[PDB]
């Protein structure tokens, strides 16, 4: 997505801090994780 | 996963520090990320 970037899943709660960009997404819990 | 974790992307390549466990995957390019 964009490095230095924050993915928090709106379903368990999984927050996870990107590093290293690439061309996809992070499905969780089958969603879509969201940005913070 | 336990925080502390790195997750790569087998597709596009995209790497994410897990910052908060979850009871969750990151389904990328539809394959769940692999564990660095
Ligand atoms: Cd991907
Ligand atoms: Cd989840």
């Amino acid at each position: 997505a964009n490095e230095g970037d924050v993915y928090k899943c709106e379903l368990c709660g999984q927050v996870v801090k990107v590093l290293e960009e690439g061309g996809g997404t992070l499905v969780c819990c089958g969603e879509d994780m969201v940005k913070q």
